[PDB]
């Protein structure tokens, strides 16, 4: 339409400035990547994936028969950081709650040798998981850039990753987080607190009413004290600004 690129860029930058943090959002339309936000150089820097790795953990675990989508992972009765984690959950429920204890169990079922082979086969990020199967996506050594995250979201949204179609569809069903008019937003959040500085993610895609899918990845610096909902607020204001939703 009639709004200049200068004005779109200024508006999206201001969403990050108003939240008092530093970040980028990458949007892909077809093969074209557009970078917006207030710290554009973050686009090709590596950060831990944190809870965004649960997308790939779920695909690996389902494809290799380490879980089913209806299996209930029981809470072991020990105290958790968050009360909503102190309950029995399917992978889908654990995805929406970012319940790392469920995904650590799934990683342990997959085990280090298979985990490293699958992460290499999908060529996710720097592809390095090191020697600790239960925390490699949290504290290193696995890292990924925001460009690589939006390209992963593009691959999953279009069923292009090297898994069965059914496996990709099962995991995509776990990622629906919002519906706006007739658009649907599928995405996974992350907040890596085990590194310094802390990293915030929201990576996913918009499925528009006509069926087109527009992948995006938000990446920002988080600080103890911030609200996790700023990730969604920035992302939705940016997508609305560009007329994607």
């Amino acid at each position: 339409m009639h709004i200049s690129s200068q004005q779109h860029e200024k508006a999206i930058k201001s969403y990050f400035d108003e939240a008092q943090t530093q970040g980028v959002i990458i949007i892909k339309e077809g093969k074209n990547l557009s970078t917006y936000g207030n710290a554009l150089a973050r686009a090709n820097k590596e950060y831990v994936p944190a809870s965004t790795f649960k997308m790939l953990n779920a695909l690996i675990g389902l494809e290799n028969h380490k879980a089913t989508t209806n299996e209930i992972f029981k809470w072991d009765g020990k105290k958790r950081t968050y009360p909503m984690w102190e309950k029995d959950m399917t992978l889908g429920e654990a995805m929406a709650l970012s319940a790392v204890p469920v995904y650590q169990e799934l990683a342990r079922r997959t085990g280090l040798e298979l985990m490293q082979k699958e992460v290499k086969r999908v060529n996710f990020g720097n592809t390095n998981i090191g020697t600790q199967v239960d925390n490699f996506w949290l504290v290193g050594p696995l890292k990924i850039t925001p460009v690589q995250e939006v390209n992963f979201a593009d691959d999953l949204a279009h069923n292009r990753l090297p898994f069965k179609l059914e496996t990709q569809e099962e995991v995509k069903k776990m990622l629906l987080i919002k519906e706006v008019n007739g658009s649907k937003i599928y995405a996974k959040s992350g907040w890596g607190m085990g590194v310094t500085p802390q990293v915030g993610w929201l990576t996913g895609w918009v499925e528009q009413a006509n069926g087109k899918k527009i992948p995006f990845s938000l990446n920002l610096e988080m600080k103890e004290g911030m609200s996790g909902s700023i990730r969604n607020e920035i992302t939705y204001k940016s997508l609305e600004n560009l007329g994607i939703i």
